[PDB]
């Protein structure tokens, strides 16, 4: 009986530490646009500082 | 991310350098045109000058 419960806990844990992946990525997705979108601000400021 | 940043900086401010050079050209052209006016003027203080 013990065995089964830590199979089944193993696995269901292994099922949800994807999940924990998948959240990772999704918050990469926004933060790499982010980064983008930074990545022109500072070139802009770099037009913007000429006389 | 370091490396595009200075990349996007360096082709940018590389950019902005080229307007430099233009406005040293815009200067350039009315000094010269300063310059033709004032060459006449010295020639006509020489001739100014007989009794």
């Amino acid at each position: 009986n013990r065995f089964t419960a830590n199979i089944k806990g193993l696995t269901q844990a292994s099922r949800n530490a994807n999940d924990g992946i998948s959240i990772a990525q999704t918050t990469e997705g926004a933060l790499n646009e982010i980064n983008n979108n930074l990545q022109r601000v500072r070139e802009l400021a770099v037009q913007s500082a000429n006389s």
